[PDB]
């Protein structure tokens, strides 16, 4: 067994805590599977590599992780059980460490294991074995809002699988982790439940892909489309949340307010087109502070093309019909590629084709349909937002798949045009109802990485599996770029949190 | 007891359901010395500084009374003790007298609420969910509450990362009263506290050193001896706000009680109102005209890359301050190479489009003396307004012209109790012709700007209960609520200058919240 002296739990706590609560006592006796717990050993595999990396706290349970949210605080450790699947025409063997709260595992060799508290079990072992995980502190109890580091458990390859195998399929030995509270855990103090931050769990909405909509241009999703060759880390700056619901960039939370703006026009000149200098502000009604730290007004388009749209004028003043204002709408063009297109110094030029129909020193509204046509359309270059004369600052970090075979896993919506051949589309990160739903919720993110797999309703089970990052992309592992080819009445279920080491199934 | 004629509840019979928690004994093998506390203070209900408050029935059921933190800083003497130590451990016992009239009815909630959780958003129905008790606002007998300390380590530090427990008071019903008669029933309550047996100081340290133990303390000077922060005069009187007037944003004499500088205000009551800088132009209309570029005002060139909206001690409202401007040459022409000098009158425009002093620009004006050399230094001093042509106390001037935002700037300020409105420090300024009485009135004078900055002590709570003190009389006139972003509300239904004599002061007596009834003046 472990070398290790018995931890106290939350009994330590008693004369500095005030009200000496109970759970359950079925809880303190079912096991339960871990959410991240299940691995297979493979002859592939090289002596050293991690298995589990296991962490103490309330997260193992769910029924623990429920009735987290209804206390102040915790103490105390739990008790693992790992199963193995294995016959007795087989070799290999497997370490079980106990490593303390600040020791960085990275990269560890297989001798600096056996430095450790430790076991070494064989994988034809036909019991499953029980190890301790203490509470290791320099406290008396931990609270729910602070958050601090805990002892970690860590299985480690030790020694190859050798076994023969049965045909075009070599053999595997499969193992499962389930942990349940020691006689020493223990909650501190009721407070009303579901009211404290850093309990609450992450969670997706159930929308199918039919229901939800771009974040990047306001038209509905087409379908699901991997990233290409050449493409291997964009940076937009339109639908970016991050999963704890932080908003970076442009990305504002109306669905309408995509590549919109608004304001007063100043200017008039007529070279060939007409031209129509305008001034921006919010899309609430606030004047613009051009020293923000946002690299342009929330919605501005973040693409190089002409976007054609709708742009309307409601004047001040009653000049007749009975003190009612007057209105016009004609169609424009904003190029975002010029030297005129400057929202960070406050500026957007439109243009209209032969219509002198537009007066100056009084607001308008912009409403954008979609394309002018396909020249100098790329959607993968940030534009300069304050024309010349001035760089970029302060926008959101690129985003790519570092994953050994990984591509970025993109949602495809098609886009009309004014005139002229193609058929072009603009692609997103996420959906805007997942940006929505992240920033109502801001649940904290336990790990780097999530796992979600899409849901087939009919069956109920897997069609494919991606990694959602906490930068707020997803990546799938796949080898081609081609649109997914999926029932439209899907959708995406959160699994777990897993680590930056976690191999998904080839799609 | 016989007194009351058995018309009110004599006594409360209920208790928190809290544990008994360990105090500064547990902390015994780590810390240093454990010092000790004198045996009156350990055995003697004295009020707390955050003593005061009232039921009244302006206030809406659901609303918080009464928010303590646990600390040193409850008790009196306990303040001025915890001035040479490093840390504590323990509890305090805290006493509620509410003894009310016997016509009214009301009832109010306590509850015991862990550290780290939220409390600024408490429903009346959550408030239970804690270790509560119920006490009708009748109660003749004093009730008696816990504040235990619950932590997760052995003791505290003087530092202010780590939640406490606190208690929270909550009104529950809405004090309804049956009197005949259409008088004052409003309940005055008092909090007075004393420490557990097991409360302890931790280290001796040099006594006044450390922050976070600084206590807030008024100056005692009389209203004659005051100074305007807004314009280099002397306060006349005092003036409450009018009916058009609810909220104001004036950058200059404005600093919270923690002793933070907002806006362009400055220390210096020489400043106020003034530049410095040297006569880059000259413009020849009927009035002579001339642009200066202008300096901070201790001799250093101006970045405008600074967190600020303008040079500390500019102008900050619409109008024309008139003043007089002079010249020394910095090189020597004559006289044993002693410079010769200029000094005119002049005139500054703040809501043209030539008073740009972010940028770094600010045009003056002489009229009909074209006496004034270019590339020399020079130094403006104000002495009024030239006429009330487009003055306006309360717009704040675009600070870089037209086409472009004011940045940095201090926050507006207003009452928000019902029935209350602002109290101004009012002066009257000379004019230099026309027909006119132009007055220009302060959130807070000089005196007690300079006070604050050189103090720098924490706030207990977010509103300091004051009251106006006559010295020849030894009775109070009226009471007023001071702010800890920098001003002062009364609860009045006029607007006029408030007749005191000039050699009262005001007396800091309590902390409140913003829900605390204001006697009517
Ligand atoms: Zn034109
Ligand atoms: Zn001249």
């Amino acid at each position: 067994v472990m070398a290790l002296e018995p931890v106290a739990g939350a009994a330590l706590a008693a004369p500095v805590t005030g009200q000496t609560n109970i759970i359950d006592p079925w809880i303190r006796a079912n096991f339960v599977q871990a959410p991240n717990g299940e691995f297979t050993v493979s002859p592939r595999n090289a002596p050293g590599e991690v298995l589990l990396n296991l962490e103490l706290g309330p997260e193992l349970n769910p029924y623990l992780a429920h009735l987290a949210r209804m206390y102040n605080g915790y103490a105390g450790g739990m008790e693992v059980q790992v199963m193995l699947a294995g016959n007795a025409f087989t070799a290999g063997k497997l370490v079980f460490a106990a490593v303390p709260p600040h020791f960085p595992v990275e990269n560890l060799s297989p001798q600096q294991i056996t430095m450790f508290p430790h076991v070494i079990i064989d994988v034809r072992t036909l019991e499953p074995v029980l190890l301790p995980l203490p509470d290791v502190r320099n406290n008396f109890f931990h609270y729910n809002q602070k958050d601090d580091p805990k002892m970690r458990i860590v299985a480690m390859l030790y020694t190859p699988l050798r076994s023969n195998g049965s045909g075009d399929d070599v053999f595997t030995v499969s193992c499962r982790v389930l942990t349940r509270p020691s006689p020493d855990f223990d909650f501190t103090y009721l407070v009303p439940p579901t009211v404290e931050s850093k309990t609450k769990p992450f969670t997706l909405p159930i929308l199918t892909l039919g229901e939800l909509s771009n974040s990047r241009f306001p038209v509905s999703i087409d379908q699901m489309y991997t990233s290409p060759n050449e493409v291997i880390s964009v940076q937009c700056q339109n639908g970016r949340c991050t999963l704890d619901g932080e908003l970076q960039g442009t990305t504002q939370l109306q669905v309408s307010g995509i590549c919109a703006f608004k304001g007063e026009v100043t200017a008039h000149l007529q070279d060939n087109d007409h031209l129509y200098n305008i001034t921006i502000t919010n899309l609430n009604g606030s004047p613009f502070d051009p020293s923000e730290d946002i690299p342009a007004p929330l919605g501005v388009p973040d693409f190089q093309g002409r976007v054609f749209g709708v742009i309307t004028q409601r004047d001040k003043q009653n000049a007749a019909g009975q003190s009612q204002p007057a209105n016009r709408g004609h169609d424009a063009v904003v190029p975002t590629y010029t030297a005129q297109y400057t929202p960070k110094l406050g500026q957007v030029q439109i243009g209209t084709w032969q219509t002198d129909d537009l007066k100056v020193n009084q607001p308008v509204k912009f409403t954008p349909v979609g394309l002018n046509d396909t020249e100098h359309f790329n959607q993968w270059v940030v534009p300069r937002y304050a024309g010349a004369l001035n760089l970029n600052t302060n926008l959101a970090p690129s985003v790519a798949p570092v994953f050994p075979g990984e591509r970025l896993l993109f949602f495809r919506s098609y886009l009309p045009l004014k005139g002229g051949y193609g058929n072009p589309a603009i692609d997103c990160l996420l959906p805007q109802e997942w940006v929505q739903h992240f920033y109502q919720e801001a649940a904290p993110s336990m790990s780097e990485v999530a796992l979600v797999r899409y849901i087939n309703p009919d069956t109920g089970r897997a069609l494919f599996e991606a990694k959602l990052h906490r930068a707020g992309f997803m990546t799938v592992s796949s080898n081609t770029s081609a649109p997914v080819v999926v029932p439209a009445n899907g959708y995406f279920r959160f699994d777990s949190w897993v680590n930056q080491f976690y191999s998904l199934a080839p799609m």
